[PDB]
């Protein structure tokens, strides 16, 4: 669920998730997808596409277990959907962290009209 | 959907909805409800409870029609659920405007996992 995703994002990036990613670019936080403005935004795009792939669980609502071991997010599920869901969240948290180097505040609260259509997943 | 909700908030409050209300207190934003931090937050609390009563439509993604007449949000007939949804959104937008005076930027990006459990609606 969003609770685990937000925690992973904090864990990986060290940043308040809503502040840095609640509305960033065309894919982070915003509703729907759009052509990514940069790497951080692409992480969110990949994430939404990852969610689109799930079957059997609600990405927003379903809780799942995971742990922090050797400073790594370790999913703790066997159910295919919760496992994949957890893995989707883990990937976006890592990706956001990995792209902090090009994170650009000008994309915070990016206006949707400036977003081009996303390639489909 | 979030588009309409955001537009209403912008219309009533004059503020960028994502920035001011995308994540505020324990109730404005993702992650259900929590004991409200202040009046602004209380608006979002009532708003989430309002959504609970909806049957047949998705508050997040289902778009609907409304008009700005005499500077008032006027919900389109749409269908029962969408009309109720529109009324839920209109109410929260009005409520946020009425309480703009006590908006506290300290609650923007409030960490959801530092909210007491909300009472049931
Ligand atoms: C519906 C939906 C939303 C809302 C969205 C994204 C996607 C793919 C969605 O389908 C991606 C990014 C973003 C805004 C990012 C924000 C992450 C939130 C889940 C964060 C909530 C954070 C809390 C729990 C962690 C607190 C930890 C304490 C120790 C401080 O969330
Ligand atoms: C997953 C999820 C999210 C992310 C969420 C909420 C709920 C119940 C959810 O289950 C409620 C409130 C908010 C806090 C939404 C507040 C703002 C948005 C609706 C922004 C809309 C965009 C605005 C600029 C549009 C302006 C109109 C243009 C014509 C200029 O975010």
């Amino acid at each position: 669920s969003l609770f685990e995703l937000g925690k992973m994002i904090l864990q990986e990036t060290g940043k308040n998730p809503a502040k840095s990613y609640g509305a960033y670019g065309c894919n982070c936080g915003v509703l729907g997808r759009g052509k990514p403005k940069d790497a951080t935004d692409r992480c969110c795009y990949v994430h939404k596409c990852c969610y689109k792939k799930l079957t059997g669980c609600n990405p927003k609502k379903d809780r799942y277990s995971y742990s922090w071991k050797d400073k790594t997010i370790v999913c703790g599920e066997n159910n295919p959907c919760l496992k994949e869901l957890c893995e989707c969240d883990k990937a976006v948290a890592i990706c956001l962290r990995e792209n902090l180097g090009t994170y650009n505040k000008k994309y915070r609260y990016h206006l949707k009209p400036f977003c081009k259509k996303a390639d489909d997943c």
